[PDB]
RNA sequence: UAGCUCACUGAUCGAGCGCUCUUGCGCCGAAGAUGAACGGGGCUAAGCGGUCUGCCGAAGCUGUGGGAUGUAAAAAAACAU
């Protein structure tokens, strides 16, 4: 069982989020965000990454 | 010739009715050659007028980002294109 565990691993738990979500205006497009989740905008101008 | 019948009149019946226009929408007039042939299915509105209010609808206008050309002679920022 080590053996066919190590070839044949079994699906692990989801990680933990919010049971939440929210309806946001980006660029004039409204989106739907869930927490923890990362998506796709139009450049906002004058940001750097880690902002 | 006769004869029938009409115009017109008396009577009966008891509430409307005559001849005129003129709009709107229809009917007939209207019939071809390969096969519904007029978008289709269908509809008495899902057709036609008139009025009210919602919505759809484009590469038009707005929103958010990039480019380039002209101002213009470095940029950057404007405006226009
Ligand atoms: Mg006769
Ligand atoms: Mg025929
Ligand atoms: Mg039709
Ligand atoms: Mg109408
Ligand atoms: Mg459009
Ligand atoms: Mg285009
Ligand atoms: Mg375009
Ligand atoms: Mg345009
Ligand atoms: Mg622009
Ligand atoms: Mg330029
Ligand atoms: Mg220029
Ligand atoms: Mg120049």
């Amino acid at each position: 069982n080590d053996i066919i565990n190590q070839f044949l691993p079994k699906k692990g738990p989801p990680p933990p989020r919010e049971e939440i979500f929210a309806v946001v205006v980006i660029g004039s497009r409204q989106y739907i965000v869930i927490p923890g989740r990362w998506i796709y905008t139009q450049r906002l101008k004058g940001a750097t990454v880690n902002d």
